[PDB]
């Protein structure tokens, strides 16, 4: 019965880009499911930094650029879950066209696995040179400056991680809307387990 999900949020930008959490992603996110809170950066207001505290008793945060009085907030952060040390960072301008930079910075933080908020809002995973990388989008949806595909817009997302010895098991949470303006919560299942 104990928690054992990490939950990875980020990009919420509220209030300046969007006002809230979804109501069904909030449901989601309910007491005593996720033991830890991984928040990546651009809160921004209070009202969400309390909101995000109330999910879990431990919540981690990094700094994102737009969360700008935010001085005792670190730029990056490193949790360690069974074997794997877990890294994380705003790294806005980060893309997985170019995984060498990635790659760069978790070989600076030193980790196995390494999330970031890359600045597209779009959710992606990749593994690369036997470690994972991992954006879990903007759970409120939040417009992006990035270049969107035509008829793209962005999806609310997030991800939750169950982490056992080397491997850690990832749920994507992605609230899809139909062209008919209807809309539902998909989850995606991914798997990491670190070579001996």
């Amino acid at each position: 019965s104990m928690a054992f999900l990490i939950l990875v949020i980020g990009n919420l930008h509220i209030p300046d880009r969007a006002l809230d959490i979804p109501p069904k992603f909030k449901k989601l996110l309910s007491p005593g499911k996720i033991s830890q809170t991984l928040c990546l950066g651009n809160l921004t207001d209070r009202a969400t930094y309390d909101y995000l505290r109330s999910i879990s008793p431990d919540l981690k945060i990094v700094r994102g650029r737009m969360d700008v009085e935010a001085t005792s907030l670190p730029l990056m952060q490193v949790v360690t879950h069974g074997s794997l040390r877990i890294g994380f960072l705003e790294g806005f301008t980060l893309v997985s066209e170019e995984p060498d930079v990635l790659l760069a910075e978790a070989n600076k933080l030193d980790v196995d696995v390494l999330c970031w908020a890359g600045g597209s809002h779009r959710f992606e995973c990749f593994e690369y040179m036997d470690k994972f990388f991992v954006n879990p989008g903007s759970a409120t949806g939040a417009f992006t400056t990035d270049w969107l595909a035509e008829g793209e817009e962005v999806v609310p997302s997030f991800c939750l991680m169950d982490v056992q010895g080397i491997s850690l098991t990832l749920y994507v949470y992605q609230l899809r809307k139909d062209e008919n303006g209807t809309e539902n919560v998909a989850v995606e299942k991914v798997t990491y387990t670190k070579p001996v």
